[PDB]
């Protein structure tokens, strides 16, 4: 048979029918199911298998595809895939969603959001699954998202936290946010953020109000945006009522329920406002509801006065 870790480079070996896979290879998975305890059925010859890296060439191949040396990563990924490959991934309004199952509401909103913003992932396994997800096959993408966030199937997830984990594995080096806070006592201090901190802010959902001025305490001073060089901006705030106006944003995440046990729903702005709840779709002209994250498009911004 064949054993690999990246599925790009394969290594051919043979198995004895009377010895279980673990003694010959180590922890071995097939199609997301652990075949370590299973003895070789001999029904499949030449089939590709996933093994935890043992050699040094395997360890190096594993990092070049995943960008991690954690030995637990492969196991956490294969156990997530075992669930995600039986989920349904319908296509709603030209976007790939997820039929609700095992509290994946936060995963679906993230998947729909990632298909609407410009992003490039540094780990090749993430980028390759990102492409496959856009086409309509996102089982490996959702499993990798769980493994990189160290989350499990059924576990309760927050969209803002999931996006920030994903942003740290993406090339946001070109992004830049220049801030300036002014206090009548301390004066004026100019700070310059870069990377994940340049595309995310917690406090308001309104990109305008962030450009206008938000009130943060000083050692209350006012914080306003001065320059933004990012393909997008994520505006996060604790869940509250908000009126989404058609054409003033890209997409938003709605959270309705109690802390940690509420349900996420996704709103996107097209020719009208659309609401995606897994496999369901809802259309309206304007939206008002509990909103916690709003995504805006951007290329370059420079403050005036
Ligand atoms: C679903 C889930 C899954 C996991 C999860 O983990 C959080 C813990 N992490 C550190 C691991 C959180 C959540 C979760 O409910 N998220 C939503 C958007 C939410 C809801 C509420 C809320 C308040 N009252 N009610 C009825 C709801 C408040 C906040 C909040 C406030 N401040 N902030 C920020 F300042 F931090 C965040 C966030
Ligand atoms: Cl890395
Ligand atoms: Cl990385
Ligand atoms: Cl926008
Ligand atoms: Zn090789
Ligand atoms: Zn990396
Ligand atoms: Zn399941
Ligand atoms: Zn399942
Ligand atoms: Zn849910
Ligand atoms: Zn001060």
């Amino acid at each position: 048979v064949f054993t690999t870790v990246d599925n790009i480079n394969l290594h051919t070996q043979v198995v004895d029918m009377s010895m279980t896979y673990g003694q010959q290879f180590g922890p071995t998975y097939l199609d997301g199911a652990d075949v370590t305890k299973i003895k070789p059925h001999n029904s499949h010859e030449g089939k590709t298998f996933y093994v935890l890296p043992n050699d040094d060439t395997l360890r190096v191949e594993a990092f070049e595809y995943y960008h991690t040396t954690d030995p637990s990563f492969l196991g956490r990924y294969m156990s997530a895939l075992n669930h995600t490959k039986k989920w349904k991934y319908p296509q709603v309004n030209g976007l790939t969603s997820i039929k609700w199952a095992d509290n994946n509401c936060y995963l679906a909103t993230a998947l729909l959001t990632l298909q609407q913003i410009e992003l490039k992932f540094n780990p090749p396994a993430l980028q390759d699954a990102y492409y496959r997800a856009r086409a309509g096959e996102a089982a490996n993408f959702c499993a990798l998202i769980l493994a990189y966030c160290n989350k499990t199937v059924g576990e309760l997830g927050d969209v803002r936290e999931t996006m920030s984990y994903l942003f740290q594995h993406a090339n946001l080096d070109s992004c830049k946010r220049v801030l300036n806070v002014v206090c009548k006592t301390c004066g004026q201090q100019q700070t310059t953020l870069k990377g994940v901190e340049a595309v995310m802010y917690m406090g308001t959902l309104s990109y305008e109000q962030f450009k206008k001025g938000v009130q943060i305490p000083c050692t209350q001073a006012t914080k306003y945006l001065v320059q933004q060089e990012s393909p997008f901006v994520m505006m996060s705030a604790p869940p509250a009522q908000y009126e989404l106006k058609h054409g003033t944003f890209t997409c938003a995440s709605e959270y309705t329920g109690n802390y940690q046990c509420g349900h996420y729903k996704h709103i996107t702005s097209k020719e009208t406002l659309y609401c995606i709840d897994g496999a369901l779709l809802t259309k309206s002209s304007e939206y008002k509801g509990p909103i916690t994250d709003v995504f805006y498009k951007e290329n370059s911004y420079t403050t005036t006065i």
